[PDB]
């Protein structure tokens, strides 16, 4: 019974590239009265998953593994779920969206640290905890904006 | 194809190209290594910027971006190819220059469209990113020793 | 109208526009007074940069742009109205988007007169300008959950 | 009362007041959430530079502030209360702008007092303080959607 | 008059004078040029930003500042005129130094009027603003080769 | 005690230690003066930071954090005296160092107690603080003349 | 052709380069600090446009000159060696002069780019009037002059 | 006598002051050459600027500065003394103290002086140098190991 | 191996000796990597310099006494020096970077195993950060090698 | 000696740096901006000269002037209170007047400190020169001269 | 030959020289296009900054500066060649190497000449150029696979 | 002795300094370990500079480096010991300022031999290096209570 840390950090490059994905979504096609702080919130997100995504990819080229590099790999392995916008959705429904993402992406880097610790890889354990400090930072502040308490 | 039509296709293909830069970025060996990896980063972000720009141009004319990895694969002209055989950085390069020459095309045939159909603004735009894949064709080209039309 | 007087016709404008985006920032009220008090001062700015470029463009090819508040409210098609009644964040903000949809297509028939005359540089600088006056118009729309034509 | 326990009785308001901010930022929910959070911070930074300048201005006239929790618990007229009950938006923001009218108010009967002393400096240093407060007291009270002194 | 009064008025002032200012840096022509040109974009953001200062100060005594052109004009003391005959450097100048003169003795009277009234920011804000229009007028007039009080 | 008590605590604390340095910075005296005025406003900065990072990551893992002095007070492990008797730099050197030995310990303890609730990033968060907190304490020593486990 | 004329203006740009420091060098009056520091604004600017021009040039196929030889021979921008004392007015008249022959061959340039359809190089050239034009408008009031005068 | 008098007398006094900062810089023997030799450069800075204000403000009140180092020497009220003995870090600190004192308590006959005359910008100039000759003052003495009034 | 102050000490004579070797690569390279690969020496130099004092900060903060000479950096590093008196290529002037930077990968896996059992939270988190870039450098000195990073 | 030499221009500096304030002060005319500017720079730029000749010679084991008194006994560069209206030529020439002599006299502090075998304050004083030498050139051009006329 | 002489035939020299470095770049081909573009970049400007600082020297001392490219032409020693036939990057870094040889050896002339003039400031100028030409010289050479010497 | 010779042995000097300046900043204590401290950092980053510039001219001249410890041990004139009987501030600095007399003396030497053999770039290069290195003594020296050359 495994999935090894290549086969995780690997999972993570497909489940950021969607989530970057994701965020730009969110960010073009918001509307309401907080788009500009919602839309500047969102040009974070994406520079911060970008660069989550590139350390995950070099991490997982640094431990000799191979990362997925097209869409079709991205989408054929991602468990961060993308839907085209073709009804319009509320700045809530977004969020929701977001949140949902990121609660998932906490909860698979919280099974990666596992795993990383299980396989003494210390460098990919840190790394994933870095993030999920941050996912968990993210998680309270968009729970926060919309009225809710971080685990609810 | 009309302007919006034109765009959302770019949207599409930015991402696509953008992906196979990291794609270069991360498979890429040899001598070449720092030098490409620093100029893969650079071309990363500036066609990063390009297609939020793209995006963001669509959405101010009343498009719809595609915005999916979905949409972008059933919708993109650039084509990409999983990194299965390893390939030489002059490989790696000749499919950047391929793309970028197509990118340079395409939007040639929308610089055409969107004169045609009085969109100055998407016009400008098109051609302020023509003029730097022109650059970049000739200095990639440069460095695969070829002129830049060769 | 020539290039001159399209371009003097702005200088008026913009210098209207100017004084109702402060307008917009001294007087709002509610829940968005933060986000858009500094999105006022960032358009102000801007606005005030386009308008001073708009100056120097008319100096360039030898016209007189009006540099008196009597001229531009002569000349300046962009309403402005005393804050007298209390207004939303929403009618003010429709105010701002209805001044930005007017200098929108006052650039666009800028744009066409430009072209005709062979003024090019004018002809970008008018284009370079409606790029940013449609990414506000799509911005502050999508603020008031309207599409950028809608 | 004089200077010296004025500036002490403000160097306890303030520590409350800063920590007041700390409740706000962290206990903020609902829509203007990152708006406002970063607006806590600013304020957070801002008025504790008021605090280490009055602590510091109180130094330079021989005065011994007050630098123990407990003592600007037993000096300060800023109240404050645990996060029990979840408080809305308003709420926290009606509290703060509670707040800085009784920072305003103090600093209006600190700067009557420093003027009577003849204490110059103190003077100039409380109103540049109260020049802030007024200002947030209009901008807060606009979020609010109420004018400055309703 | 009041402190509202008297700010508004200061609204309306600086409003006129801000485009006198562009005024004079288009219309400019001579070997001061370069030099003047810069140093009335300083003068242009500096009272730009004096003008904005005034209104929130305004707005934060629960005034309602002049938001229009119009309301500029029917309130300003500093006067303006359309640039019709052409005027030299030193003219151009001469009205700038006019009008600084103008702002100095006004405030003066307003400096006056807020310490009546107690209102030491007002006061203090003032006195901040004609600090810099002494330097202003000192630097002028020794730019025309006068003494600042001649 | 689990991770929420002990990181509550630890708001606390920090807030008692930020208040402390507060009155270290002011009441010192003495050669070391300026270098410790300078080092003390760092420490102000870093702790502060500390605490609301400690205060965010509790709000992050379902938390509440204290956030009034007397909640601070009535929690904080951290001691805190009023400045009556006059103090030696080495005095109030060695209470800083003290306290920092105490925080040290103390987050020696919240980190085994947060490595045993599998909460990997306060684990880190607090690792990254006592790496800090052990740098200081050889540092504060070193000025005290003593090894820093002495 | 377009690689012609971007290849006659990297010439031009060369030549206007050099005239641009020996104003700034042998200038004279109580204009010499504001315009001595104009010159090396423009001197930054041109030689950035120059590099432009040349690399725009190498992006279509083209060969720019790279010689002080090629400059000479290829470029309309006069230079003459700095023998008798030129007073700044006469120096800021042969830079306005320079200046007004660079934007109207910018304009028989842009024409040109128009006809060929290399919207790049036509963008590019109007950029670069765009510069030239408040250019003209500032160093013509300088001088007392309108700009068209 | 009046406001222009006593800003040359400032003048010469900061004049003479200015070097005094680099004498006691120069001269500096101890523990504490670092820490003071860049509190020296510091002071250097801070009341050169001063000095330059002053002169700034009397030229922009129609006074004339004393500008050579002979009337400096014949107006000054600050006294210098050759280095010709060796002084201690703390006969050099007494000696910047004695002077950051006369400069005080002349700052403030001034800005009595200038309260007197309705000199409102020099007032504030003066009570803003007196902020900062007050910090030093406290600072300077807390070094010396003494209360800022002792 | 057993003791963190020794293990740590031991670290400040290995980044001394590859500090130098850093410089004797930079100083000595040639062919046409010289630009790109000087600029990376001076990049190694500044960061393993960083990572020696955070090093040796750490040791003190812990009570031990860091070497502070030659001689005992010499005496104590298991990082290998030669003096350049042969003419060596580019490739092997990296293989030896390389090798150095697996060296010092696997001693600081040997350091981050030793500072976990001796419960030693900060020294290990160093280590661990350290790593990171050693395996980041390994992967992209390989790379440019023509090898994987695992080789 | 070299003791003497940095320690005489420690004086004239000191008189110098004034001069510049005064300069800076008194100046009118259509070049206030340009020139107020200049003298800012001016006053950086010597008042650093300055504290490098002073910290040069504390290096040496020398003892720097460090009082105005001190300064005045011991200038050559000459100060002149402002009672008479001075045109900007006149305040110019006074200035470019004084950095000639500060020229003239590093120019001895060049030759002394080479024989005596003090190669820092050799290398300090020609860095020094070296600026000495682009201003009098820049300020005689503002004067309408050439450097050495 | 003067130090006049001298100065004026480095103008000469430099200016082809800076032309030969825009050559290098603009028809460079191979591996080596980025580092070695981004290298003549550097090189384009340390050698403007080297001519100008000549130049300004020349002027310094009376001189007058070649200020056409028909007197640069006239007298650089320094050889130029049009880009005819294509080269290797080996044959224009060689012709690189070639020139920046030149250059030393000349200055090394102009060292000695400046040094018999008791031209103190020149000497230390073109020792200061020398200096970073060598270091190119080392550089570009082991580029080349050769000794600095070699 | 040639240029070659002394410039490696500086090599293996200011290897073993840096080594040394780390040795003292890592084991000093004492109230002046902050400002020493620091002053160790700033004099390892320089010395490591100087280092490598010598290294680099040594190279530019034909020369070979010393490029290893074994090597530096082997030529060096400064004096290193391992760190075993605690030192005071004041022995620590001593051996400091000896090894900056010893560099001192040694480029003294080195600015000779270089004049000499007409090496003018290394000789200007030691002297802005013993520029330095008499400012530090003369620093150090005063810290330590004593004259430059005492």
């Amino acid at each position: 019974n495994s999935v090894d840390t290549k086969e995780f950090l690997n999972h993570q490059v497909a489940n950021l590239n969607v989530f970057t994905v994701k965020i730009h979504q969110i960010g073009w096609y918001m509307r309401g009265h907080n788009f500009f702080t919602l839309g500047e919130k969102m040009d974070d997100l994406y520079s911060e998953f970008g660069e989550q995504m590139d350390e995950v990819a070099e991490r997982l080229l640094a431990i000799g593994g191979s990362p997925f590099s097209t869409l079709k790999e991205f989408l054929e392995n991602a468990s961060v779920e993308e839907a085209p916008y073709t009804k319009p959705k509320t700045m809530d429904q977004l969020m929701e969206d977001l949140v949902g993402t990121l609660e998932l992406l906490r909860d698979e880097y919280k099974q990666g640290i596992e795993l990383t610790d299980k396989e003494g890889d210390d460098v990919t354990n840190d790394m994933l905890i870095a993030f999920k400090a941050s996912i968990d930072k993210h998680i309270w502040m968009f729970k926060a904006f919309l009225g809710k308490a971080p685990l609810e």
